[PDB]
């Protein structure tokens, strides 16, 4: 017996691996993962085979690989003696004698080619599967991979990498002490609350999001996803302000890559669009909803009716007028709020600016902090901040690195929202201070989820997640505030259709 | 073959286990972990037999356990052949026949006796063991535990539980795939820097507390411990305000119980009494360094000093004036300072009495928010708020849960200091608002460790932990502000040697 898998490059979804004879991408990257992952063994003595069609021996230009036996599936071909390298066989099936014969081969891997994928597929040959998706499918592809049965099973799935600003993920699909354990049950049977291993209860599978990738949940919206399932485990139903009550739990966090991605949720479609907007309206420090609502975002309308404000005990207030939130305890902190059309310029301290200022003429500095928790404001504020309080940070490498505190979370709606939102801030102020994305930490208080929203999150949850997209800038600004929607370009985002919930006002 | 187990509750320093013939503790938790630690079976036709010696076998009072064969060790104790769940062998060599004969028993477990465990040792019979450390030593003991040797490493450390105000925790001692980590590997080898598994190594063993310990590093001084190996694995070596520069990371947390113990850290003794008199010295909202100092607390006289003033641009300010430092953004957030022998009574916005008011009169509220971040008053404080920002969480069972944001944490001086004085801060709160103590999660940005304290770091990470001890008061208070030392009760709590660190100015 020895162990048989498959190695490939497949697009995210249609899965296609070839156009015209060729691959449609050029990931060096991807070559490299093929070359070591086909490298890789135990005895030196022994070399690995590699089997492929007949095309895809074209394909390389009909040279072997070092170190490696290319055995190449061909009616036509010859048994070309001469190669030491490169054996040829009539069909697929006895390609595989070298699990009867030639001990000098550890490891077989199916190489290529669909007509060989396939029918290495329907006879049951593969024991693995490195599955490499590529994010492009506006493209044309001839040559596809087919659908993985449902005898393997994901146990990895890598982070987002890119190159030439594509996105792509590795991944494995297999064929499928107790003494610790049992004294963790035991004590977690004699105490009861009172163990606090007992109040963080790892998530059933019947709400873990792919429960078969145990140990390889490598993927950073695993990092979201994995607190879906914590919340949704351990959640203490509790009321609110709203009519709506939450399963609620306390202390939680969530890490983020946005050096090789953008750390947008695939699971389901993210209105970008809005999330920018609102974020460039924080940055100009408007609070006017009207602002937002202009341009077709209304994220801030439940919390800016009339309705709602007279029962807050602002029925003074404008229409939309949202009084001193995010923005402007950013631009203008402890200025003294009227109304949405008066002109706060030069009142007021300006954390944003100093920021960047502080950011760029002193990067090691251990105060790069943006609040907005205003004590003296909350007050006047149509809702106090949920993102509350900031810290960034210039790595030795001149990256930027932010870190988000979030006193209250909400996973349905919220959460998403800020991650990009933070995201393309960490950008954004990466560029204007002239360094490159890093890492986003974001550390959540009260984690909860509304109980209108629980189908929707438990329908999110069946979703197997897809690479990140990538976030690239058009142009670069002078000032932060000049930001545009149109020099935004989101490449590679194919996400999971859209998941219509409601806010509780 | 058979699995020869040893269970035991010795006490945390001396290994003490009896005292005149019984055990020097009460404690229903420990004997009912015994008695399912000794019924854990898989077969149902099979039993467990548990070695005693004599004198533990007359502990009991002369009578079986149910579901168990009890074996006694003594040269003088008749065979009993009429009870067929007690047995009598001559010496411990003998009994040890469950292994060649009697398929009927499944596992065996040497239960007692400090004459039975040093022998069952010295001819190595044992497999496993079951340590239950207690946490006391200033009372009386005649038997003792003897000291386990190096063939023998722990492989778990449970959290410390509370009973009748004792500390102790639950231990197992053993006698000593690759595919996904193979593929991270070679990940790893591709991708440099750019893959963030990269930019968060998991420590060597070299810097690794405890290294033995893998999936049962349940004890939560690990969190900081780990936090410690982390940092010295990772930490960019960069400079600071200091002339002495420090090793960092960016965007990490540590969790805590404070139910069933208190996190106050054990591999180095802290000096508990400046810890909570500055805690008291905040929440009165006390700006005077000098009152600090008359109570013989010296943590904040660098940061006050003549020439670190004048250094800082704040020369004109008296010689321990630190000015609007913490308490007082607690107290009075932005109210005008002046000096520190000023009256600030009734100005600015109490925090702390609106915190306590809201915590009693609406619990589930998601804004219980202490900050101490006032962008208008950082120039004039003596040093920025490391603790900045503190959020809190009545649980449904009416416990009280603390998350607090530190944007800088001394690994070496300042973070034990923080942890014990939110651990503290939050029993107070729980306390004056009629709850109880739950978790303490706090959240650090720049975690970083001095170059000045590796070799002492390193020496405190060469110590095995020792259970937490517990925080008790010994009056209720009608006043938060009405706390004194001689309340304060600290029960079992025996650390290892203190270890002494400069702090850099
Ligand atoms: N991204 C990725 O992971 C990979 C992509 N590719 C892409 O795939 C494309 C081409 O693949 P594809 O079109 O499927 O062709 P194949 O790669 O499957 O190779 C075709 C050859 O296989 C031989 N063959 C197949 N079945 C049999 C059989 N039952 N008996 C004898 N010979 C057989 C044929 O030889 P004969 O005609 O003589 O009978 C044929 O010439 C390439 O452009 C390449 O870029 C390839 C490998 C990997
Ligand atoms: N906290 C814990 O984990 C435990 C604590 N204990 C404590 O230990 C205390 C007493 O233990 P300890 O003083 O060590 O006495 P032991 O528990 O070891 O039992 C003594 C008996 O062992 C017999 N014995 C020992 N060695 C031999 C031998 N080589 N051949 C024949 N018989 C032998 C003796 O019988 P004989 O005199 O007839 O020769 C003797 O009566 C108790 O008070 C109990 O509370 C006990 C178990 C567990
Ligand atoms: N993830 C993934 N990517 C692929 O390109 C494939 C292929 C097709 C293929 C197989 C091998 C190569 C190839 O030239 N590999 C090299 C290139 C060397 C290098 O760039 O380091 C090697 O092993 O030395 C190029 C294409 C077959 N299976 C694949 N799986
Ligand atoms: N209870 C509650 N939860 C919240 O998330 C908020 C917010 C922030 C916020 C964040 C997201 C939305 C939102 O509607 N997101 C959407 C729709 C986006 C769109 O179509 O514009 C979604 O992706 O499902 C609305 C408000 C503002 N006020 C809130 N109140
Ligand atoms: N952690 C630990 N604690 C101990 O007390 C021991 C002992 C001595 C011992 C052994 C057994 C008992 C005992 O009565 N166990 C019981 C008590 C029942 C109960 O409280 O649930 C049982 O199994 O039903 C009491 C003392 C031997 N080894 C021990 N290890
Ligand atoms: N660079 C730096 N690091 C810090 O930790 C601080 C602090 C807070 C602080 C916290 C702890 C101490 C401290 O000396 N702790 C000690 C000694 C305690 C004592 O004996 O009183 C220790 O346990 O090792 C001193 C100051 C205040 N200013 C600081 N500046
Ligand atoms: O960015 C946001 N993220 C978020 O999750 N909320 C939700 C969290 C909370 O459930 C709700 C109202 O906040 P509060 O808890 O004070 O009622 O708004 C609001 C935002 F603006
Ligand atoms: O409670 C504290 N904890 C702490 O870790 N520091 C350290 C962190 C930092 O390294 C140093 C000075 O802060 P800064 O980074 O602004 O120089 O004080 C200070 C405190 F008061």
């Amino acid at each position: 017996e020895k162990n048989v898998s498959i190695v490939v490059a497949a697009s995210v979804l249609s899965s296609g691996i070839g156009i015209n004879g060729q691959l449609p991408w050029s990931i060096s990257e991807d070559l490299k993962f093929f070359s070591k992952i086909t490298n890789n063994k135990c005895d030196s003595n022994k070399k690995n085979a590699l089997i492929m069609g007949r095309k895809t021996w074209d394909s390389i230009g009909r040279r072997p690989l070092k170190n490696r036996i290319i055995v190449v599936i061909s009616s036509s071909l010859p048994q070309d003696e001469a190669d030491p390298n490169v054996v040829v066989f009539r069909n697929l099936e006895d390609s595989i004698e070298n699990l009867m014969n030639d001990d000098s081969i550890e490891n077989i891997f199916v190489c290529g080619g669909e007509s060989i994928y396939r029918d290495a597929l329907k006879d049951n040959f593969v024991d693995r599967i490195y599955l490499t998706r590529v994010a492009l499918e506006d493209i044309e592809f001839d040559t596809y991979f087919p659908e993985i049965p449902e005898t393997f099973l994901p146990v990895y799935m890598s982070q987002t990498f890119c190159t030439k600003n594509i996105s792509y993920d590795f991944m494995i699909f297999e064929k499928q002490l107790k003494s610790i354990d049992d004294t963790v049950d035991l004590l977690g049977e004699i105490f009861g609350i009172r163990k606090m291993g007992n109040r963080h209860k790892f998530p059933k599978e019947e709400i873990y999001n792919t429960p078969s990738i145990r140990f390889g949940r490598e993927h950073y919206e695993f990092q979201y996803l994995d607190l879906l399932s914590r919340v949704l485990e351990n959640g203490a139903y509790r009321e609110n302000r709203t009519g709506i009550s939450t399963y609620s739990i306390f202390g939680q966090m969530m890490r983020f890559d946005m050096r090789e991605s953008f750390p947008l949720l695939t699971t389901k479609k993210v209105a970008i669009r809005s999330i920018f907007e609102e974020l460039i309206w924080f940055i100009k420090g408007d609070t006017n909803g009207n602002h937002l609502i202009e341009k077709k975002v209304y994220i801030w309308s439940g919390n800016g009716s009339k309705e709602y404000l007279e029962r807050i005990g602002l029925g003074h207030r404008e229409e939309n007028d949202l009084g001193p939130i995010y923005g402007f305890q950013w631009r203008h902190y402890n200025g003294e709020y009227k109304t949405m059309h008066d002109d706060y310029t030069g009142v007021g301290v300006d954390q944003l600016a100093k920021l960047i200022e502080t950011l760029k003429n002193n990067p090691k500095d251990r105060r790069h902090i943006l609040t907005a928790w205003n004590p003296s404001a909350l007050s006047q504020m149509a809702l106090p901040p949920c993102h509350v309080l900031s810290q960034y940070y210039v790595t030795n490498d001149n990256c930027l690195s932010c870190n988000l505190y979030q006193r209250s979370c909400d996973l349905g709606l919220g959460s998403p929202f800020n991650i990009a939102s933070y995201a393309i801030l960490t950008m954004m102020l990466a560029q204007v201070c002239g360094y490159e994305p890093g890492e986003l930490a974001i550390f959540i208080g009260d984690a909860h989820i509304y109980e209108n929203h629980l189908t929707q999150l438990k329908e999110q949850l069946s979703r197997t997640p897809r690479p990140f997209p990538q976030l690239k800038f058009k142009r670069k600004v002078e000032n932060i505030e000049d930001f545009k929607w149109e020099d935004i370009e989101l490449i590679g985002y194919y996400p999971y259709p859209t998941i219509k919930m409601d806010m509780a006002v």
